[PDB]
């Protein structure tokens, strides 16, 4: 008869769905009666069971509509349109909070009665991660203030370390905790703009394993990253705007995003060094290594490189007033859940274990 | 009057047809009275003789529509919308089971009333395959678990061996048993990424015949494939996601898929070797070659390279509960079939014939 | 019923919105009863809280339209149609005044009731800037007349100096004060034209840090930029029109725009030198650097690189009749504002503080 | 209600408007009542005030139309269609006359009561230009006959001279007087077709500053123009047609346009020299130089390089019967205006001045 | 009311108009009352004054249509649909006759009541041409039969000679007499195919000035054209079909067309020589050059390079039955015309004048 384009757009907006084919796929499942809906009955997908009923009617009509694709388009352009609006109107903190709400959205599910996640294992992760660096929760917190504040010449951290030293792991967790893209600058000085363009509208950036020509004896490859980074002093300290290339042209003109530079121990030009407001040296630690050997589940379930592991660390160490007013009530909610589940002594034993190199859950 | 776009879509989703021109051409065959259709009477194509009846009416109206291709476009987009949903909602074991179910549909027809396949020649294929490697049936089960469990740093197998040793054959059947694309890393470090993008949305990948440097004294061409793999540690052990490309622009981001590397015996760098959790050395065997010389059908009919020969082996060796609940009813059904046609001593003789290199069927 | 495409276009032309997705997303915010809109009550975004009322009705009908993007496309095309007319019908002084009027709208909000800007920190910016160069305020007026008069062979200024001398900062504020793109001539003689096309329809251009040959003994990278400029005598002094490119094909033909060349102290060919009607030598000064060291806000808040700091200086120094009639009413309005908040002795002390290198605000 | 697509097309055709965005922009201004139209009241734009009234009604409806863009398209295709018709049907003289009418169209405005042009200054231009070469008006006239006659092997003039010798100026004026494009052939023998394609449908062409390898001692660069010109003998003498490349393919097949070759004093191969029916040597003259020094307005208002300066010279020296019947009445109109404004003696003093090197208006 | 798309198509097919913008612009001229059309009264363009009457009505309705270009698109597509049919259904002799009929339509106007052509100057062209080669009129008939018979290994003629010997001229007229494109094989072995694709659907091809290696001692530039031709034995003698390209992808497959190779006297490989069934050596002659020196019109009006001069020669020399039946009525008609204006002794004197090198018309 007459399908509602606005009812579909609603579904898209509340699913943060920007995929046309995916939107279409999702919506066509609601055409069946939800009465004997197994997907709902078995609560296998939030993006499904939480909306099937309110959409049955519409979906059933959608199923007999001649331009399903076109309808989905507008619903998607609406989501992309909202994302274009937040880009130009939200403060970075508001940005960071939406990110947090999302990661939290997952946690409710992962750790929910339907999820498969073992919260004990994810708290074994906080403990391990908390042994990777001194005052790690204060370290994570600062990075955040740094990223949110995005202040000229004080927005880049340098993670310098060997290999299997932690930098890659922590940068990965931080990357996921804040949102953002990793970038490879060890490339042809001309096939560079290509990658730099990936930074467009990204909250923070991570230049992974930058390599330098200088240095070779100690077994480190060549690469031109360090060389290139030094030619991007304007993108790094962000005093003025910059033009980014994507789609094979000149799209956005913006302040280049703040972030991290993961490095393997080369010689860094003073002109480049001056670009980083903080530098962390990661040195391999035996107990941390053995510990993993005996705590396989940490690597096997990709827990220590999860920004979710880092969001749990903040909720577990940090005070509520440190979060954005808007989210606090949801954090408190979690603290209580977490404080009802683990005693400080249990957690402390976990760190003690990581310390003696024997797997957190012993 | 008014063509039912819905029905056409139903046929598309039932035939799993993702090709617009292929769908169009097939639906239009139904426009003729089935009350005489020889294609149906003679049961020529299941994709036809199982839907002609139900679709005559609507197909008859279809052939008189002024925009049949637009209709098929939506039927197809719907098929792709589903393949997109399952791409994110289904678990790997479910992905595997769907593959399985699809191979069984193929088997139902091959060995059915209106089919050509000679099941005796296909068990001969299993017999030959179960002589190629020790505990071969445990190897395939193991491989399947490795691929489904998809655990960081334990997702790749390395098949090494001269030409005509069997790694290519098993690697092919394995590919078809699981679904997935083969890739070629023997390209210029810049042509790589295009290829690596092929793995997008894939279950598993097979790096076909990687070439190394060193060994040209033993008559082996120097290539950069090995060298590239060592620069793909990220992709191989997949501890964190990665960005894949196509259409000359970035598409999906994900955990590179797990898989196999087929190699010809070049020396391997210890850093690369470490990415393989398992290595299988193939050596050409005389009796196996002699067996084929006296059993041409195994090659001419491409049986020992077929993933169906591997699904068949599983059904023949493996215990029903080792399969997913959902599919067991269909498996027990095939075991019975098989058991009712082949005794253990008969199958046992085939293996004996291969051992003596004379002709599985002698 | 029937969405009013006209109204949507009116909003677009009033918001000066040339982005389709940005327009769509914003108009759709109005679909909610303003009789409660917190975005309005809290006066979050002027682009919203000044039109929600007037557009509720129509936006409410808009959200129920089956082709919102097509509507926005026309709204946008209309905005571009105007930017195209003024491109040919407006005089340079009018072009400049429009720029000015736009910077004042930005200032009205920055220093308004619902804004963050700290005007005291912005006059401190002016104080620091009026110490960077002698008779700085006469320099900006001069520059503006040069740019508006746009006279052949008297349209370019050359800023020379080491790094951190101030040419980059002034050149940035100047750019933003006038509008226009920066270009990079440090490219292969064939990659040039693409870049040169960027200047199309622009008011002025800024050739950022051109590099020469000679001087590598003083630690300066050899580049071909200078060399290229000498091959662009036509563009620089613009006595006759030129053909500019984009989209990989020839577009507009015109007088290349006037502008600035920022350079690092390479020797200049007498033929090139002649194209510059004015040259400004920047030398890093100690007190100015010390001033910033004790006045972080000037950098962290990007004040001394802002074109607003220059418009602010003009308003503070220049006589009202030196502006275009049309804009004077708005200028006198700002002078009063300023005069009512800062006495000459206060502003005079700031300049004194910079001289002593201690903190404009001490 | 029902907008008139033909009324908009009229507007486009009488504005010679081929710009869609521009057409749209122009037309949308007529939607407002012309009663209090300031643009009209102030007569600021002919393309506006001369048509606002006859279009009010239509424009007001156009403003509420849903496909303004589409309407404008057809109106533009109509103008492009008319231009395609004149290409294949007008004699070159008719072509040259339309050009003249247009330049005249401007003159009425420049020198009208609304324009800003000083006719005395533009007559100072004729005088100066008339001192650049002997019998200059007869020279200009001939060139025209040459260009209009476009006769095999008698269609190319060679302007050979140093620098700041006049050739560039006169070629620029001639270029504008007749219509046409400038071309750079000092390029890669393969990136040549690119430029040559610009000549498509052009009335005449000008190869600016062709450079030759031969010659270097006298301080002249290298370049490959002379080299290339010699490989285009077929494009130059135009005995037979040629294929031009634009849009990155093979568009038009036509007789290559006639024109000028501006050169800097290299060695010209006899085979190339034979390509030019006339050759003019320009040698720097002191009085002409000083004169400009004292007659800045000539260069500052881009008067001496204007084809308009050259159209004024013909109207002032040449007899009416020398013009096309169609335009004569309009020229006579101008002669009278000019003869009413300046006495032969006043003009002669102007030349005398240029002769004594002291600025024409002394 | 309702524009007649059919009529517009009829005009297109009658005008043979395959250009959309050209059709649009022309049909729109008919929208004015023909009851006054000066273009008609003055008989300016046959494409106009022969259809204005019949199309006023419909063209008047056309100018008020909301999608004129869409209408013209179909008119054109229809013209191309016909050119496509005849491309496969017509015989070569018919292809040739159509060409002929088209050249006669051109001649009917050139030498008609409302035309400029001076037939006496065109017979002078024939006289000059019939002195360029012995039995010239038999040569053209021969060539035509060769081209129409299109027999494997007997389809190509080779014109050899210095510059200004006549091969270029005859080869040009021959091209225009038959229709077909010229191609340039003096390209890099990889750029070849693009060019070779030009010959698609063509009647004949002319390989313009092929260059060889050897002879640089006689002042002849080394090129790879000859070398390429030797690698095109397949194309040249066409015993079997070939694949031709365009739009950066494979199009038509066919017998490469027959044609001429114009060469400058480079040595030829015996394998290449064999592909030419006929060779014509041109040597510059003094009397012929002197004739032109005293008969400028032959060059200035491009007469001796015109295919019309060759059709004219045929009509003047050849017996009526040597033409196709269908066209004979029109040929006898031209013979009479000619016979009624030129006596044999008059034409004979022209040939005598050329022999003495004095001016065909003396
Ligand atoms: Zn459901
Ligand atoms: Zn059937
Ligand atoms: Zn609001
Ligand atoms: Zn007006
Ligand atoms: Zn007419």
């Amino acid at each position: 008869k007459q399908v509602s384009w606005k009812l579909v757009t609603e579904y898209a907006m509340e699913t943060k769905c920007d995929d046309v084919l995916l939107l279409l796929g999702m919506y066509l499942e609601f055409q069946y009666s939800f009465e004997m809906c197994l997907k709902c009955i078995k609560k296998e997908q939030p993006s499904h069971y939480k909306y099937h009923e309110k959409h049955y009617a519409n979906a059933a009509i959608f199923a007999d509509s001649k331009n399903q694709k076109t309808i989905c388009q507008q619903a998607v352009d609406t989501v992309l349109a909202k994302k274009r609006v937040d880009s130009l109107q939200l403060t970075r903190e508001q940005m960071l909070t939406n990110r947090f709400n999302d990661l939290l959205d997952r946690m409710d599910i992962m750790f929910g009665s339907t999820g498969s996640a073992d919260i004990e294992e994810w708290m074994a992760g906080v403990a391990w991660l908390h042994c990777l660096l001194p005052k790690m929760d204060s370290v994570v917190y600062d990075f955040l203030k740094c990223m949110v504040y995005n202040i000229p010449k004080k927005r880049y951290w340098l993670f310098k370390g060997p290999i299997d030293s932690g930098k890659t792991t922590l940068a990965a967790a931080l990357l996921e905790l804040c949102g953002g893209k990793a970038l490879n600058v060890n490339l042809p000085l001309d096939r560079l703009n290509f990658e730099l363009g990936v930074a467009i509208d990204q909250f923070l950036v991570v230049f992974e394993d930058v390599k330098g020509t200088g240095g070779e004896s100690r077994d480190l490859p060549s690469g031109q990253g360090i060389n290139n980074l030094d030619n991007l002093r304007d993108y790094l300290d962000g005093s003025v705007k910059v033009n980014l290339e994507k789609k094979h042209l000149n799209k956005r003109t913006q302040i280049f995003p703040p972030g991290i530079v993961t490095m393997n121990e080369y010689s860094v030009p003073k002109t480049l060094q001056a670009r980083f407001v903080k530098q962390i040296d990661f040195r391999p630690k035996d107990y941390l290594k053995h510990c993993l050997e005996r705590s396989e589940f940490l690597l096997e379930k990709r827990i220590i490189q999860s920004g979710i592991a880092l969001l749990l660390m903040l909720i577990w160490y940090r005070p509520v007033a440190e979060f954005a007013q808007s989210i606090q009530s949801r954090i408190v909610e979690w603290k209580e859940r977490l404080d009802k589940e683990f005693s400080l002594s249990v957690y402390q034993k976990m760190k003690f274990n990581v310390a003696m190199g024997i797997g957190v859950l012993d």
